[PDB]
């Protein structure tokens, strides 16, 4: 297939993902970074920002070629999520789910 339509289809998965309250995708969170002039202290925070957005970015540009780099890439994700998040808010809860999820997904994936 090729890595972008691969991860492409696994991005679909993720946001098909939903909380069993309320319904909204685990993903929420996760598909864009905050911009940096209104939320400065994260950035000064998360020293490797990383959302969903630019990951399909780069499997489109190079930058990521192999799904080993697409793992590392999530799990860096899920662990700012994780470290900037009070643990058990609900953002705290959306990554270990989702990334329960993702680690299923690249074990099944074979």
């Amino acid at each position: 297939m090729g890595i972008f339509p691969t991860v492409e289809k696994l991005v679909e998965e993720m946001r098909e993902q939903l909380d069993e309250v309320d319904s909204h995708p685990r993903t929420s969170i996760f598909e864009k970074l905050p911009s940096k002039r209104d939320y400065p202290d994260y950035f000064k925070v998360i020293e490797k920002p990383m959302a969903i957005d630019i990951i399909l970015k780069n499997c489109k540009n190079g930058t990521y070629k192999t799904l080993e780099e697409v793992r590392q890439a999530l799990q860096t994700m899920f662990e700012n999520a994780r470290f900037y998040n009070e643990e058990g808010s609900w953002v705290y809860v959306d990554a270990d789910k989702l990334n329960e999820f993702t680690d299923e997904w690249f074990k099944e994936h074979s």
